């Protein structure tokens, strides 16, 4: 148990948007609970809730990340991805991204996204590693309504292996 977010305290914490989207801890919508993190006002596939997690982890280790996600408007099914944003040498202009997991969700039902991930070693110069959720990438030219639907995440956990 290295990191846990259940949002039951109502606090956004260090969770942030990636662009112009809106994040809000809502009540009355949750995974077997009353609170969760809603992301809305998405206008890119890459808009989604993100949190910095490097400080919780040991560089050079393997950890297990999971979370639950739900959407309740738009298409009948939609893919949601779990991804990592990585910063090296404190160079904010040259960020990297990787999908670590993907599942197809049915409208209105909660489902788990999970995978092992590798935390790069110290000698890489890694300086940020942030987990986030999104829909499949993208492209601004081609982004649609179904791609940018609002969605909920809950019960985010990272664990040792
Ligand atoms: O292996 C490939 C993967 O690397 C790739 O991952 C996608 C890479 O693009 C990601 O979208 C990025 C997200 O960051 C945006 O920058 C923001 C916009 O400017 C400011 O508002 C803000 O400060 C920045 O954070 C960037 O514009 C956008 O392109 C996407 O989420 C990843 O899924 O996927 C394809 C694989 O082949
Ligand atoms: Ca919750």
């Amino acid at each position: 148990a290295l990191f846990k977010a259940d949002f039951e305290d109502g606090n956004i914490g260090n969770w942030r948007a990636r662009g112009t989207e809106k994040l809000e801890v809502v009540s009355g919508i949750g995974h077997n609970s009353n609170r969760s993190l809603k992301t809305s006002s998405r206008s890119e596939t890459y808009h989604g809730p993100l949190v910095e997690v490097l400080p919780y982890l040991q560089k050079g280790s393997t950890v297990h990340i999971s979370f639950w996600a739900m959407y309740d408007e738009g298409p009948a099914t939609q893919v949601i991805n779990g991804s990592l944003e990585k910063e090296f040498n404190r160079d904010t202009a040259n960020l990297e991204y990787a999908m670590f997991a993907s599942t197809t969700l049915n409208k209105g039902q909660w489902k788990k996204i999970e995978a092992d991930i590798i935390v790069p070693a110290e000698s890489t110069g890694i300086s940020g590693l942030r987990m986030y959720a999104e829909t499949p990438w993208k492209q601004s030219s081609e982004v649609t309504e179904t791609d940018t639907i609002p969605f909920y995440v809950d019960d985010v956990q990272i664990t040792a292996t």
